[PDB]
This record gives C-alpha cells, structure tokens and sequence, in this order.
C-alpha cells in the first residue's frame, strides 16, 4: 500500500508490517546494517543488493547498461549480445564513475542545521550559503575517515536533517548480462507497460584494495566481502504473498501547493516531453545510417524515451483521475482548515503565501532557464563551461567551493569526461547544438540572454550556421584534450583561441549570476517551505491520512502483497506473467526478438525446476501493491522471511501520475521474479558460475 | 461448455448437466411443452420467451430492431427514443411479417424421407425433386389444422429428419424497447467484443383472435394466454454459477471438407465482408445528408456492419488458432482410419472424393452466382424478379409450385412488399444499383450472363448510367403498385413496359437455369453427404470427442457456467460488468450517448434494490462457457432451477470461429442480466406496468 517509509517510521508500520504478513521482527528490520537490510545498496540513481559473500551485486540490465554500453562497440555489441565472465578475473570495468555505496550510519542533525540557517538572519542568499557552510564541515568531518562518503539529506520541506555515511566502492565491474532482448524484451513498446515480460536484471561485482579499503580500478583490487548479503528464496512466491521493498527512491511531489502542479502539468511536462521526441528523432535517423552514432548515444537514448514517456503517462493520468480537480480542492481545503485556527494557524499561511509568489518568479524566466540549461549539457559545451568552471574554482580555499567542484568531486569530474568518449560523435552533437540554438532564437527578446546574443551575432539560420561552423574548430572532441584542461589554470582558459572554450569564458559571468538568482530564490523558499509542509502534514494527521515525506534519494521501504490491478470495468490484469506470454509476442524484429535458446526451452516446457504449479510456467513478471518511483530500480523484492524474491524495475502505465496523486487502485511495482533470473542463467545464457557462488545450483 | 445438443439428447447430457448444477429434474427439462422449456419460442431467425400468462414475450433489442424501425421516422425516432406502451392498446404492430412460434410437437419422419429419396434412383435432379415432394406432402398434411406451421428440419448431412410443428402467431405487437443508446450501446465499435455494456431487450405482446386462434393484426384481437412463462430469478447469478440455454442457432459449419473451409477463408468471407463494407460506406455518407434514408436504411446497415465483422473475427480467429492446418490434419487422419477399414470404409471415400467434385463445380461460378445474387437482391430488381416469378408458379398447382411462392408463402410474400416502404429510397437504391453493376462488369468473360450482358448494351461507365436512368423509370417505388404486380398474371408481366418487370422478363430464363443447376448439385449431396458426415461422426466417437449435429434453426439446449476467459498471458477478463462501466464509456457522442437519467443514476448510486454485493453494482453484461450462434440471440438464460437470469445477445470477438473450428477457451456467451433489464425499467426508460405483469413490481 502507500508510503515510502523512513526507517525511523519503523515503530509506525511495525503492526501494518505484520498484518500484511511479515514474519521477520520489525527489530530485524529496523537494523539497517544487519540481515537483510544490510545487504541493499545504492549504486547513485539505481539501488542494488549484495548475493553472495564474495561481493556479487544485482541490479537491473537498464541500471547496468551504461556500464554495458561504455563496454559496447559496433563491432562487439555487449548490449545485443550480452555478456558473461566465467572468472572473476574476466569481470569488466563498469566505468570509473560507478559506485557501490554501503550503509554506515544515519544521525538527525535537524536541531544544528536549522541553527546554521537561523544564525543567518534575514537575508535570503546568506541563508543559502549558510546552509552550504554548515553541510560542507559536516560531510567534510564524516569522510574524514578514508573510504566513505557522506551526505545530507532534507526531508519533509526541511523539517527534519539528516545525514548519510556510506562506504564507497569505487571499482565496480560487470560480472553479467543476459542478452538486450532478454534484458529490455519490449523495448519502449512494453516500457511502462503491464503485461510486461522482461528479463531486467545484471550482475556487478564489488572491488577494493587488498588492505580492504576503497580504490579505484586496479589489477591488484580484490573482491569486496559484505558483512551481509541475500539468499535466493526458498518459498514459491504467490498471489497474495507478502512483499516487501528496500531501497533509493528519487523524487516525489505528493507535498506540493496546486500552482506547483498546474505548471508540471500545463508547462514543464509538455515541453520536455517535446523537445526529448525531437532529439530522439534526430539521432534515430542518424543512427540508421551509422552504427557507430547508434551504439554511442544508446544510453541518451533510452534516457530520453523513458522520460518522455512519463511524462507522456502522467499527463494522461492526471486527466484520468482529474488530479488538476483534486490539487484545487485539497488546497481549498487546508486552507479553509488554516484560517479556520485563527492565531496559531497563521505562520502557515503566510508560508502558503510566500511560496507561491516564489514560484509565479521561477515562472517568469522558466523558458530561458530550460532552454539555456539544455543548450549548455550538449557535450562540447557542457565540458567547456564545466571545465572553465572548475578553473574558476580552484583559485578559491577548497572549503568555499560550489559543490560538484570541490576535491571531493573529483574524481567524478575526470571519469565523466573519460565516460563521454563512448558516448559523443561530432556530427550527432552538431545536430544537436543546432536543435537547441533553432529554440534560443525562438525566444522573446525579454526572454534572451545579453551574452548568449552577442556571441551569436543575431537571430537566424545565417547566425546559426556561423555558430556551427565556429564550435566545429574545438579540440574538447578527444579524451586528450579535455583531461588537458581539467588540469589547467583559469588564465590558461582566458587565454584560449578554442572556440568551445571562448562560449564558456563569455556566458560563465550571465551562469555565475543565475545561479546566484537561484541561490537566493532558494534562501526564502527554505524559511517558508517546512512551515506550510508541516501544516500539509498536519492536516493529513487530521484526516487519518498515511504521513510520510516526499522521497528524496535517502533509504526507503515500502511494503504490501502481489496483486494484480483492474484498469476497466469487465477486466483485470493478473498478478503473473509467464514464459508462454514472452514467446507469443515473439516477432523476430527488435524489440520483440527473443534469444533462440529461449524460444526453444519455452516451446518444450523446459521448466528447468522452477515451474509454480498455481500459475502452470516459470513466471516472468508480477504485480504488487508497493510504493516505488525512479530510483528504485534495482531494489530487491523481499519476501516474508527477507528472502530475495524479484527485483523492482517499473511501474504500470496508470501508476505514474502517483508521482503528483497518490491513486491506490492503480499504483503498482512491476518486479522480475527471481525464478526468471535463474531459468534465463539456467536455460538462456547460462551462468553455471554465478548460480552455484548464490547456492542455487 | 461445447455442444448444441438436440432434445433427443437429453439421456446423455442428464449427467453432465446435474455435474454442472442444474437442479430441476432432467425430465422436467424433457418436457418441451412444459415447465419451463414449453416457454421458449422461435421468433424466425431470432429466439424469445414468454415471461407472463397475458401473452409478453421478452428477446433482444436487435432482434425486434426491424419492429422498432419499421415504426420509426426521421421526426418520431423509435430507435433513438425508445417506446413504452402504457397499457396494451397502446402496442403498436410489429409488422405484417413478424412472428411467435409455439412448439407443439417434433415427429422423426427419418425413415418416410430416406425412402421417398431412394425411390427417386439413379438421377440427382429426380431426388432433390422427390424430397420437394415429400416435405410439401408432410408440411401439407401437418398444416391441415388451422393457425399451425410446420417445418421440415434435416440433421447430421441428412441422416436424421424431423418434422415440427409450431403454433403460429401472426398478431405480435411491440410493448417496449429501451432508448437505442441503451438496447445497442457501443454500436458497431462493442459489437462481436467483451468487455460489453448493452441492455438488449425488448418486449413484444403476441395476440389470438377472440376464438383463440392465430389470426392477422385487428383491433379485435387479445392477447394470447400462453400456458408456460418464465419467472424472473430470485438468487442473485454469480460467478461459477449454472446456466443453461435453450434456443434456435442457425447454422455451424463444424463437420465440413477442410476444401469447404479454405473456399470460405480465402474467398468467401473476405469477399462478402468488402462488398458490406462498400455499401455500408455509401449509405452511411448518403445518411449523413438525408435523415430519411438514414432511419429508413438503419436495419439493412445493421446487417451488413454485423455480417462483414462476424466475417473479420471469424478469419482472425482462424489465423489465432491455425484452423487450416487443424482442418487439413483432421482430413487427412479421417481418410486414413476409413482406408485402414478396408472395403467397409470404401463408400465413406467415395462420397469424400463426390463432395469435393461438387466444391469445385460450385468454385468454377462462384463471383457470378454471387454477384448476380446481390445484383438481383437490391430493392426493385428484388421485387420484380420475386413478382414475375410468383406470377409464373402461380400458374402450376400449388402442390408443384416451388417453396416461397406456394399458397402458404403468400402472407409473407405480400408483406415483404408492403414492409419495403420503410426501408428504400430510390436515390440510395440507384447508388446500390450502380455498385453492383460496376462489380458485375468486373467479371471477366466465363463468368457473365449473356441476358444482363444485352441488358446493358456495353461494358464502360456510359452504359452504367444509361441503365440506371432507365432503370430510374420504374414505378414499383410505391407499395400499391408493387401489391398490383402481387397479384397480376404472367401476361400482365410480360406486356410491361416497366423497366424493373422487363429486367426480371429478361433475366428470368437464366435465373431458372441456375436454379436448375443448384437443384442438380443438391440432389447429388444428398446421396454423398450422410455417408461422409456419418463417417465423420464416428470418428468423433472413435476419438471420445463430443458428438451433436451441426444447427440448422431447430430447438437446442446448450449449458454450463458464468465465467470468464484469458485472452492473452498477464490479462483476464471477468465473469460481470457493472454500471459504472457503462458510464466509463460515455462519451455524449453515438454511440457512446447513454441516456441522462441512466448517467444520474449510476452517479447517485440508485440501484434499485438490484445490487450484487460481490461485485459492488448492478450487474449489466456476463460471460459463460455456453455455446451458441446466430438464431440464439433473445434466448432465455436459465439458472439451476429454471427461473430467468438473462439474455443471450452475442459472443466475444475470438468465439466466432467455433462455427468451424471450437475452441473452448476462448469460447463464451454474452448475455444481458435479468437485473439489469430491471434495472433500466424501473430507473432509466420506466415500464411499471410490465415489471408488474412480470411481478417484479
Ligand atoms: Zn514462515
Ligand atoms: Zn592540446
Ligand atoms: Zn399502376
Ligand atoms: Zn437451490
């Protein structure tokens, strides 16, 4: 049912836990670092578990396949073909960006941190940097001790603090993938769909040094041993059966003031969701031609046809469950409730009144905010403006640098310019460049940006075509020279006839000083918030109404029962799919084109041990009523006994608005079974290996 | 589940029917002059029953659809408004041609007809003559009792007859029909599909003179006093529950030639479905200009959009279940156990190999036989040929006049003629005209008709109009002078100078050719088909497969439970829909438009005391594992103890290719509840009168 549950709401579900069929105590549970809570990790946007004791991670194929695509040529495509290690020592880097983050500890830090902001006064942009101060000596004091990271975490508008200590695995490797058509079986034809049949799962193996601390990549690194990892249920899961969720949700939005919705829905949704069809209609063309251009911008790719359909989804089901209606009508009526206190219930109101205006401010410049945004994360820009930025940077003490330009970040900044090699073809980003300049000009003249004009010499094709031409001289196309100026000094950038390098040296003062803009919109924004939150809360309590915060990338559960959902008067959905169901969508062209030895072991009911009587097949997929958002793909399903039964990769097409309003009815997890899991590694692209190291066969 | 099992049957269905929870006696089941059976009527081409001692009988919308529009007019929409007769005077008539049979008794006169056909030899011409003669013998005989129909009815390829005999009530009126958005709501889009929200029903009231004897509509006459009705159920049907139909399908194609099936997969239906799909969008688009043809034309439309997609399901279902394949495989493993028999096989193989030969002589004039057909079947070219040709029969004894045009055939004859005013518009009919005609010059050299070929005096788009301009001058337009040619002599016919009488003058001889021609092929079935289809039979039996004829408009009894089907892995559909499903469909536009006062009842959630707790609502629509076809639509549904529970109105959209090739999976019934057509007469379209009569009151 509804909630994504902080750990330290584990006295509040304790009897729901055990009504809807817990058999491990709420104690057992409430041990994040013991069994099983002990073996689920964060991978940085996706969650993970450990299953075995010699640090094998599963995880979803579609978490994985950055790591499969920066591994992935043309010539060797590990996306279609998959992948498989029979030895450790076989076992591919996942990139030098990918993490493992291991659970160390949480502490409230609430009383301190809203200390820190009040000791700021009345300023909004001193309140920020306040803020920024504070979690700075913090994170800057707990990875004091080498091998961890740290982080903060604002919760429920900023009511409450707290931070997060993980140790970090640094070197993570592939270890296997099930071949594409098994791994993303439907493609983005099935993506948010129900019924679904989709093989989505990869293993990781996590690395350290041999003195047992975090490092990166190396030969001499040996596998990470957790204190504590899955097993493999022993019990067949069924309909009705406990289930239960860990892991890393997102961003959710079920606190929000009508407006905020009105604009998601009537703005922000609308306009993404177009400008990433356009961007992958581009790059699908040119990827026909060139399988280079296809297999470098895969990821991009699948990124931007899941967000937009999404979004795509969240627009049609707020129409369904008029969620417009709803926002307007729950509004009225906390506000009604507020007036209706008088004295006491007059903070939150002004709170309401604040936050509103902040956002009709956000609102006045919301089309260049996007449009600059998006024109800057093209590749040669974004590295240029990065990098100048870094540079920028560095001339300051390390402990008043922007965040994500620190000596901690690194680390990340180097990988990600590495990364973007397997991932950056100059002719497809050209297009793309254009695609954005084409929407720039497009803007109204209040709506432009000073320098961005001026560095374009005016508002047509022939300007346009200028610009092109020009940014086509950079050299930031190669890794070389990109980690040359990662390195190098700020006046080495102001010096630089690099015309990629010019774009940045001329916008970064507009960027410097829209970020401050943004700074301090979020300075009164943090003073107004968690008072109006609270009273949202407050008034939720009062109608018995399930109180939980918005999710927020820290550590979440989640639990309820496999079940199916009824979308249409005459018909429901069951809480199973079956191997039968994967083989009659068969069409031998992508994205329906199963490997053969799967089309074979079907057609023979090779069952290979794991048939469930109750449903007459293997199952494949299933339904349940559990409360999941991006971020949790990945997370290990557990049963009853906290036994590794599917893992959670998506939701149902009418689940996605829940985001916004929650919908019982039609809010479901779709989860891969585990028994799919091994019958792929038994009868499909087997992997003898990993089954017997899980102690399943 | 499978079987349309003849009464005769009932020895071997007595056990699967108490198995299945039928509680009444299976001998009070034998009484097909009692309690309850002796209620169900045949109303010609469609089934009804009687549900009170005053003469109301209840059957579908669609079937008394013909009734309804036969009183309708642009100005005064029966179809769209519904009709309530306030007390019995105020029933309007059903037409000259609508009818009520009342079983009274079924006589095997097998061994008379086989005799009859043997004693006519050799020749194929003289048998089809022979069995004419035996059935008018009988059917005179059996009709010697005044008010009495009889009908001939042969079984199983011939080796089984029997003849019935009806009371036949003449004076049926129309007592109720529900607005046309509720009796056909989803129109053509839900037709054939589940999951269905259609309240099929109507009402007529079947009328006797004052001696009690059948006679044609007047003023004098009063309502029949039948001595068995239906009561309406008093347990509330659910899921799982027994259900039982007694009715009059048509036909099925089950035992057939696997030729017989390809002939129809590859050329028929799909030829039949383009050509009602041609017409349909000719008077669809003249409608949409002109209200009078539209609600004058709205019954033959409804045939053609019925018809052509039965025809895209049934080839649907073939390709889903590969029926070619099962029906080449059937064949060839039937012709292999009767070679295995040695010499007693032999006659089996012979008649195999003469029903294949006359295949393929009826395959050689197939586009001309049908096109010319539907060429003479549009409105004035159908009512000069039908004319002249009466005034030719007329001239025989009635003993040798052929059937349809002897003395008995008269009343339907002649109102047919006078029906026809309600439905033709000599602008449409002209279009409908010129259709076939191009159609007919398609035809290539083999296939003409030397008299249409002269008729027409050229083959281009001139000689087209120049027809139909002549064509044009007809006067049998206007009912009075079609009932002028109802009676004149074969002289008269030939003087004429009305262009439609000299069409059917000129094409007449060839006509009587082909008749000729189809009597000879009939002639030599006769001799073939028992012998195949008994050896059929007794494969069947040989394989413990269900054995029961294919329909043929006679009485059966089909039975099994509610439930419902898996259409595909990861979907169900379920047994029930409900009232909000209805309005989950509306749309406000036809024929998505239900009634207001049906929309403000399911909103203030008025369920009439009709309410199943287990499915939270009224229900509307189920699915059952019954097997019927066409003629079954407006059977009574009957529960474990005989009282009404529903409708049969139609069946799901992978059914109906069980009229070649069952498949019992995916195989239901749809029918309409008792309490839902309560339901609608008391919230939505109110008849307190009839829920009294019925007492439901
Ligand atoms: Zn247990
Ligand atoms: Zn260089
Ligand atoms: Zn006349
Ligand atoms: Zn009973």
């Amino acid at each position: 049912g509804e909630g994504m549950w902080v750990p330290q709401q584990l006295p509040e579900i304790a009897g729901p836990l055990k009504k809807a069929g817990l058999k491990l105590s709420p104690q057992q549970i409430s041990d994040l670092t013991g069994d099983p809570m002990g073996a689920v990790v964060a991978l940085g946007g996706c969650t993970a578990s450990f299953v075995s004791p010699n640090g094998l991670v599963v995880t979803n194929h579609h978490c994985a396949y950055g790591a499969i695509q920066l591994n992935s040529t043309a010539e060797n495509n590990l996306i279609k073909n998959g992948f498989n290690a029979p030895t450790t020592a076989d076992e591919v880097s996942a990139g030098p960006n990918a993490r493992v983050f291991v659970l160390d500890e949480i502490t409230d830090v609430t009383k301190d941190a809203k200390a820190a902001i009040a000791a700021a006064g009345d300023d909004a942009l001193a309140r920020t940097k306040a803020l920024e101060a504070f979690e700075k000596k913090l994170i800057a004091d707990c990875e004091a001790e080498a091998g961890f990271r740290c982080r903060l975490y604002s919760f429920s508008g900023g009511n409450t603090y707290r931070l997060f200590k993980n140790l970090e695995i640094k070197d993570v490797r592939l270890a296997y993938a099930p071949p594409g058509s098994v791994g993303k079986f439907g493609g983005d034809i099935d993506n948010w769909m129900w019924p679904r049949h989709t093989g989505d799962f990869a293993f990781y193996r996590a690395y350290v040094g041999k003195d047992g601390k975090p490092a990166a990549f190396s030969k001499d690194n040996v596998p990470y041993q957790p204190k504590h990892w899955l097993k493999f249920a022993d019990q067949p899961l069924g309909a009705g059966d406990f289930v239960m969720v860990a892991g890393y949700p997102g961003s959710t939005n079920r606190y929000a003031l009508a407006a905020e919705f009105d604009n998601t829905a009537q703005w922000t949704y609308p306009t993404i969701a177009r400008h990433y069809k356009n961007q992958i209609a581009m790059v699908e063309a040119a990827g026909k031609q060139n399988a280079d251009i296809q297999v470098k911008y895969a990821a991009t790719m699948a990124g931007w046809n899941n967000t937009s359909k999404n979004y795509d989804g969240q627009l049609e089901g707020f129409k369904r469950i008029d969620a417009a209606g709803q926002k307007l009508r729950e509004e009225a009526a906390v506000l009604g409730w507020l007036k209706g206190q008088g004295a006491k219930g007059q903070p939150a109101l002004d709170a309401h009144a604040k936050l509103l205006d902040l956002l009709e401010q956000s609102k006045a410049t919301r089309d260049r905010d996007l449009t600059l945004a998006l024109f800057n994360n093209t590749a040669m820009l974004g590295s240029a403006t990065q990098l100048y930025r870094l540079s920028i940077e560095r001339e300051k003490p390390n402990a008043e640098r922007e965040s994500g330009y620190q000596e901690r970040d690194l680390p990340a900044i180097e990988g990600g310019l590495k990364q973007l090699e397997r991932r950056y073809v100059a002719a497809m980003d050209r297009q793309l460049q254009e695609y954005w300049l084409n929407e720039y000009i497009k803007l109204p003249a209040d709506q432009r940006v000073a320098a961005v004009d001026a560095w374009l010499g005016g508002n047509d094709a022939a300007a346009v075509k200028r610009a092109l031409d020009r940014l086509a001289g950079t050299k930031l196309g190669s890794t070389e020279e990109r980690l040359k100026w990662f390195a190098a000094d700020r006046k080495a950038f102001e010096a630089s006839n690099d015309p990629a390098i010019q774009y940045a040296v001329a916008v970064m003062p507009t960027l410097l000083k829209l970020e401050q803009e943004r700074k301090t919109r979020a300075g009164e924004n943090l003073a107004a918030r968690p008072v109006y939150l609270q009273a949202l809360a407050d008034y939720k309590k009062s109608q018995g109404e399930f109180v939980y915060p918005d999710a927020n990338l820290s550590l979440r559960i989640t639990f309820g029962n496999v079940m199916g959902y009824a979308p249409k008067d005459g018909m429901e959905y069951t809480p199973f799919t079956t191997l039968e169901g994967v083989v009659a969508k068969e069409t031998g062209q992508d994205p329906f084109d199963s490997p053969k030895a799967l089309l074979d072991a079907v057609a023979a009911k090779r069952y290979g041990g794991l048939e469930d009587k109750r449903i007459g097949s293997v199952p494949v997929n299933y339904l349940s009523d559990l409360d999941i958002t991006g971020g949790n793909s990945g997370s290990p399903v557990l049963d009853a006994h906290g036994k590794l039964v599917g893992l959670a990769f998506d939701g149902n097409w009418e689940s996605v608005s829940s985001n916004w309003v929650f919908d019982p009815k039609m809010t479901r997890m779709i989860a891969v079974d585990g028994r799919y899991l091994r019958w792929i590694m038994q009868e499909v692209y087997p992997a003898p290996q990993l089954l017997k190291e899980m102690n399943v066969g």
